[PDB]
């Protein structure tokens, strides 16, 4: 089982690679790619950690040697103006070298870059909707932290389902479905708005000198490890991710997914929604649809 990290020299990629090197199952392989010439040294650095995970790093313009035999590709390289071209270039190389891998797009804006990725893989004739994921786990683990903080629970024991998209008002935490926890509607409103704007807390506290790299690395690592477990035959693995489903709300939509050996095994129902959640769901479908079309038209 091989995991390739495209964008491994950035802050997100390095934290992701550090977590994968120490937590991937024994016998796994990790390949790091980025443009920067330091990337081979990041792998050598990590290769000194005594886990049964083989790691190698590659630099330059060609990601092929890092992608050969890859089962999972995580793309954290790279707002729309800059990352759209980066995503298309890397997904094109994925479509030529490991077209059957599961692809997790971390590069933002996820709502749009997943649509770009889908259309690029379509042009190569290898697009598989069961294998393309927008990684939205950062909204989930932030929700877990904020809910446990407000309710005095252990943060490890709180799991909040989060649906919709990965930006602004498209992020919908289903607080009504957190077992053993009840909220007032003012708690729901303030908690939902904090989750939807959590990124701004980081950049403001960084004096504008950066963004959320370590927690995003942890989020991507959680989704990546869940994927690897499911691909290796583990049962009951459920994660929310931004995928092309039945299009009931939008072409791409984040929802609980049962993962399997093929990627998506079943797209689970979002369940019963509260009045607040149903309102917030229908009230953001248009801005989500425009995010998708922005990505489609860039390729088409
Ligand atoms: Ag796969």
């Amino acid at each position: 089982m091989k995991v390739a990290v495209l964008g491994a020299a950035g802050g997100i990629g390095q934290a992701l690679a550090l977590l994968l090197k120490t937590q991937l199952p024994s016998g796994s392989e990790l390949s790091l790619y980025d443009i920067a010439p330091v990337t081979p040294g990041v792998a050598v650095d990590l290769s000194h950690i005594p886990t049964a995970v083989k790691i190698k790093g590659f630099s330059g313009e060609d990601a092929t040697p890092a992608l050969e035999g890859a089962d999972v590709v995580l793309i954290s390289a790279g707002l729309f103006n800059v990352n759209a071209g980066i995503v298309k270039n890397l997904v094109q190389q994925v479509a030529k070298t490991c077209p059957k891998a599961c692809i997790g797009i971390i590069t933002n804006p996820v709502n749009t870059t997943v649509a770009i990725a889908a259309e690029v893989l379509k042009k190569a004739g290898v697009y598989d909707k069961n294998k393309l994921f927008g990684v939205t786990t950062l909204d989930i683990i932030r929700s877990n932290t904020f809910v446990a903080e407000l309710k005095g629970k252990q943060p490890g024991e709180v799991e909040v389902p989060v649906i919709g998209g990965h930006s602004g008002v498209t992020i919908l935490p289903l607080l009504s479905q957190v077992p053993g926890v009840s909220f007032t509607e003012q708690e729901v409103a303030d908690l939902t708005k904090r989750i939807q704007n959590a990124g701004t807390e980081v950049v403001e506290a960084k004096a504008g000198g950066g963004s959320a790299t370590l927690s995003m690395g942890q989020a991507a690592a959680r989704f990546g490890l869940s994927l690897v477990r499911a691909l290796q035959g583990e049962q009951g693995v459920v994660e929310c991710a931004y995928v092309e489903g039945d299009g009931q709300y939008a072409r791409f939509f984040s929802q609980p997914l049962l993962l399997g050996k093929n990627g998506v095994e079943e797209r689970k129902s979002i369940g019963t929604l509260s009045a607040f959640e149903q309102n917030a769901l229908e009230g953001m479908l248009d801005t989500l649809k425009k995010d998708i079309a922005l990505g489609q038209e860039f390729v088409n």
